């Protein structure tokens, strides 16, 4: 007592460890302080001799992260991140047309580097496309040398007689790959039988091949019940067989009917008869109600049921009576 004094455990500062700790020191015994590793002091290693009062002296040191070099900056992308010092992780992307080349992370390590190394972002690029069998293109610039950059497209046609299966068109992906390809096969399409009452017309060739045209036609009495035109289709057939249908003689010698939602005289509207087709609504009276209804009748192949109710007057047309 009195020169038999002892220090104290040390204290114990931020990111630091000591050596050898004890409880208690007798004087003359040394502690030494050293930074965690991952960190760092003004001064580092500080170094205390247990002195005879029992006081250790005032402790400089004060731990500090390393840090990293600064990698806040990805050309043609984007780091994520806190701060560029240990432990702290930071992570990588790119902008759009652009691919990561290296690592989508990377940590601030003890050593205070990065591991693994800070990435770079580069330019996605598809090779040159193949061309499909049977076909050519003609739409094609390389943006990349000989090379087509994201989102660049190329587009093939067949040849002649040849029909395309898949979209024409090809974009190069986020991948560096190409978008499904077409294909280009042959079709041929059977001889289209002329209509009863009409005619039909196409060229004078041996077979008929995809995007060939046939035009079709009636005879005076008659119409069409489809397109004037039609044309052979990728599946081998056409794309419809009209037939010449027969038109009506007008049914009744004069009234007043809706045709397409208007009110027309059939005997104007239709002086030369009803196309196949054409349809149009007759006025009945409801006899009990004083009042109108319509009834509809339709031209098919030369034949309309002018509806049972009409009554042919040379009272009133039912045109003229009030609606029910
Ligand atoms: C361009 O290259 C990419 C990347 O390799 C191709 O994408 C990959 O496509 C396959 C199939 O489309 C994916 O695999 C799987 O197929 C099975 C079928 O058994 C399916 O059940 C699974 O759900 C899955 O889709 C594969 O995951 C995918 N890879 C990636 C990274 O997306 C792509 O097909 C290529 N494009 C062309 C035109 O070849
Ligand atoms: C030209 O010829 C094709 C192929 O022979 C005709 O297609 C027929 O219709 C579809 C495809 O277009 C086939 O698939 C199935 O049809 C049913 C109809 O109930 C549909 O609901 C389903 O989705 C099903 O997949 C059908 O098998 C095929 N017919 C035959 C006999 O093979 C096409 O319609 C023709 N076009 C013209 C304008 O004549
Ligand atoms: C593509 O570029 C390479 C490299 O310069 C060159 O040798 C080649 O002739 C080019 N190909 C075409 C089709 O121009
Ligand atoms: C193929 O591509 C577009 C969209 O990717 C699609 O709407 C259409 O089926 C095709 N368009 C053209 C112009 O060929």
């Amino acid at each position: 007592d009195g020169k038999g004094r002892t220090c104290p455990k040390p204290d114990d500062l931020p990111f630091s460890t000591v050596v050898p700790l004890k409880t208690f020191y007798e004087p003359g015994e040394e502690i030494t302080y050293s930074c965690k590793p991952g960190y760092v002091s003004r001064g580092g290693m500080r170094k205390f001799i247990c002195p005879l009062t029992g006081l250790w002296p005032i402790n400089t040191l004060k731990c500090t992260p390393r840090v990293c070099p600064f990698a806040g900056i990805l050309e043609n992308g984007a780091v994520r991140y806190t701060t560029f010092e240990y432990p702290n992780t930071i992570s990588f992307s790119c902008n759009t047309g652009f691919y990561l080349n290296g690592a989508d992370s990377a940590k601030c390590t003890e050593e205070g580097k990065w591991s693994p190394e800070l990435p770079v972002c580069a330019p996605i690029i598809c090779p040159p496309p193949s061309i499909p069998t049977f076909a050519t293109l003609r739409v094609y610039k390389p943006s990349a040398g000989n090379n087509s950059l994201y989102r660049d497209t190329a587009v093939f046609e067949c040849l002649p007689q040849h029909a395309m299966f898949g979209n024409d068109t090809i974009t190069c992906t986020t991948h560096g790959n190409w978008t499904k390809l077409p294909e280009c096969r042959e079709v041929k399409c059977p001889f289209p039988s002329r209509p009863d009452n009409g005619f039909v017309n196409y060229p004078a060739k041996p077979t008929l091949y995809y995007k060939d045209k046939a035009t079709f036609g009636c005879h005076d009495g008659y119409s069409l019940d489809g397109p004037e035109e039609i044309e052979c289709t990728k599946l081998g057939n056409w794309s419809a067989m009209p037939s010449c249908k027969a038109s009506c003689k007008v049914p009744v010698k004069k009234a007043t009917v809706v045709y397409q939602g208007e009110r027309v005289k059939i005997q104007e509207k239709f002086k030369n008869g009803m196309l196949h087709g054409d349809k149009v609504s007759f006025f009945c009276k409801n006899k009990e109600k004083k009042c109108s209804y319509t009834e509809d009748a339709q031209c098919i192949d030369g034949t309309i049921e002018v509806p049972k109710c009409f009554k042919e007057h040379s009272k009133t047309d039912a045109s003229d009576v009030k609606p029910c």
